[PDB]
């Protein structure tokens, strides 16, 4: 009881940016996904509004949570629960209250919690490379994002596992499609037309009589949650430092682990994966200037001044990381 409540003190941070994220992996006991999706399927009152059975919700978020690999170093359980967490706080964001449905939310946090699930720890290009079975069965087109749906929607028919049982059939339809629509948008050969979209979206942005998003239409506001959990997919850099390094410490290692099966094969070794060739630094760099900022400004933008400091925190992170080359 002295490490549980240890734990429900951490988990009263769920609605902070920088939650102790990797803390809450150990007190839980290697549980973050389940603990931190139940903490925040309560918050916002998500059980009773979509009839879900408590056992069900842990029945299926432990089963999903034991489909990400515990041996692999960044696409785990722990940034599964990262996600899910950062999607849960960007979505309380003044600018957009009251602009989604139950549904949407639900469909958006789901999403966040399966959208990298049995992921093996290589790149789709590395898939793709060595004509493995899930390049071969997607046909090279997302081939990751497509497999951590078909997972994580395969899960809900396991026993005890379905959590939208409750839902009208209508419901559910509609929150498969979000869903996809959603993690695909996940796929890194998407960012620069998903930016390039959110930018004409900010351009164009109109807002309420209350000052809130206006948003009447499919499109607007799936591209809205498209964006949304893609910012929380790339949110490491804008967190608290201390988070931030554990974070790239492990991309690194994946990165690597990544380009040791590369030379064991003969192949080129991709980007950044050589461990006797790599500027971890610079990189960081690179990956803020040329992806991580002009996204986050762009979301800064839609929902101005509601991000200030996460983008302040983005632009203190990579002068620290330019600050070690030199
Ligand atoms: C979805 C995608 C961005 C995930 C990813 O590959 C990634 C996540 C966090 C990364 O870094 C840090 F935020 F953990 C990251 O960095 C690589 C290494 C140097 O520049 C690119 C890459
Ligand atoms: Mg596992
Ligand atoms: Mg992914
Ligand atoms: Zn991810």
């Amino acid at each position: 009881t002295e490490q549980e409540d240890v734990l429900a003190k951490e988990l009263e941070d769920v609605n902070k940016w920088g939650l102790h994220v990797f803390r809450i992996a150990e007190l839980s006991g290697n549980r973050p996904l389940t603990v931190i999706m139940h903490t925040i399927f309560q918050e916002r009152d998500l059980l009773k509004t979509f009839k879900i059975p408590v056992d069900t919700l842990i029945t299926y978020l432990m089963t999903l949570e034991d489909h990400y690999h515990a041996d692999v170093a960044y696409h785990n359980n722990i940034h599964a629960a990262d996600v899910v967490q950062s999607t849960h706080v960007l979505l309380s964001t003044p600018a957009l209250e009251a602009v989604f449905t139950d549904l949407e939310i639900l469909a958006a946090i789901f999403a966040s919690a399966i959208h990298d699930v049995d992921h093996p720890g290589v790149s789709n290009q590395f898939l793709i490379n060595t004509n493995s079975e899930l390049a071969l069965m997607y046909n090279d087109s997302s081939v990751l994002e497509n497999h951590h749906l078909a997972v994580g929607f395969k899960l809900l028919q396991e026993e005890n596992c379905d959590i939208f049982q409750n839902l009208t059939k209508k419901q559910r339809q509609s929150l498969r499609k979000m869903v996809i629509d959603i993690v695909l948008a996940t796929d890194m050969s998407k960012h620069m037309n998903l930016l390039a979209d959110l930018k004409t979206m900010v351009e164009t942005k109109k807002v309420t009589s209350s000052g809130v998003l206006l948003l009447d239409n499919y499109s607007d506001r799936i591209q809205v949650l498209q964006n949304m959990v893609h910012c929380a997919d790339l949110s490491n850099p804008t967190k608290p430092l201390q988070l931030y390094r554990q974070w790239t410490d492990r991309i690194m290692e994946e990165f690597f682990r990544q380009g040791d099966r590369e030379r064991e094969r003969g192949m080129e070794i991709s980007p950044m994966c050589d461990k006797h060739n790599a500027s971890v630094e610079k990189s960081q760099v690179g990956f803020i200037d040329y992806i991580v900022h002009p996204l986050w400004e762009t979301w800064a933008d839609l929902v101005h001044p509601d991000a200030q400091d996460i983008l302040d925190t983005l632009e203190d992170n990579r002068e620290w990381y330019q600050s070690t080359i030199p």
